[PDB]
């Protein structure tokens, strides 16, 4: 199965927050499972992370021998083999085309209007059940106040 992480600001914006609680949540999620990120994510990064299979989708040819290459959506999904679960790390471009197939949600609402350049694809309300849900204010480490939610294709 198909899933989704992304951490949304205001308005979906995903294109300020010092959130180590929500790397804590990101990595828990994460470990042992494939990760699947477009180029540009993945050049953000800038380091594999360690303890996940590190898929890159892009038009050309991989500069990197640290992770696996792949040229088309259906290319990545192969990669990943037989795994339970597999888990779309962004950025906005790849969020659209794994959306549909997307059948788990994994979202942090942080409390933060700021203007962006991507936001997270609309998702239809009726498409979606919210299973699990988690608020946390700021504090010490924390910079804002944000909300885990965990959402279902019903
Ligand atoms: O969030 C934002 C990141 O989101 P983003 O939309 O800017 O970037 P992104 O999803 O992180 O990066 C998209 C890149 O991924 C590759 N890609 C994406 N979909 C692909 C497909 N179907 N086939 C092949 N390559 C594909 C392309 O790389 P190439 O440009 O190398 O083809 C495209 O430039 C930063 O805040
Ligand atoms: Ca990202």
């Amino acid at each position: 199965m198909i899933s989704l992480i992304a951490a949304l600001a205001v308005d979906r914006v995903i294109g300020p927050w010092n959130l180590p609680a929500d790397l804590a949540w990101f990595k828990r999620n994460t470990l042992d499972k494939p990760v699947i990120m477009g180029r540009h994510t993945w050049e953000s990064i800038g380091r594999p992370l360690p303890g996940r299979k590190n898929i890159i989708l892009s038009s050309q040819p991989g500069t990197d021998d640290r992770v696996t290459w792949v040229k088309s959506v259906d290319e990545a999904i192969a990669a990943c083999g037989d795994v339970p679960e597999i888990m779309v790390i962004g950025g906005g471009r790849v969020y659209e085309q794994f959306l549909p197939k997307a059948q788990k949600l994994y979202l942090t609402h942080i409390d933060a209007e700021v203007e962006g350049d991507t936001h997270f694809p609309d998702y239809e309300p009726d498409d979606w059940e919210s299973v699990f849900s988690e608020f946390h204010d700021a504090d010490a480490q924390n910079s804002h106040s944000y909300c885990f939610e965990i959402l279902e294709r019903r």
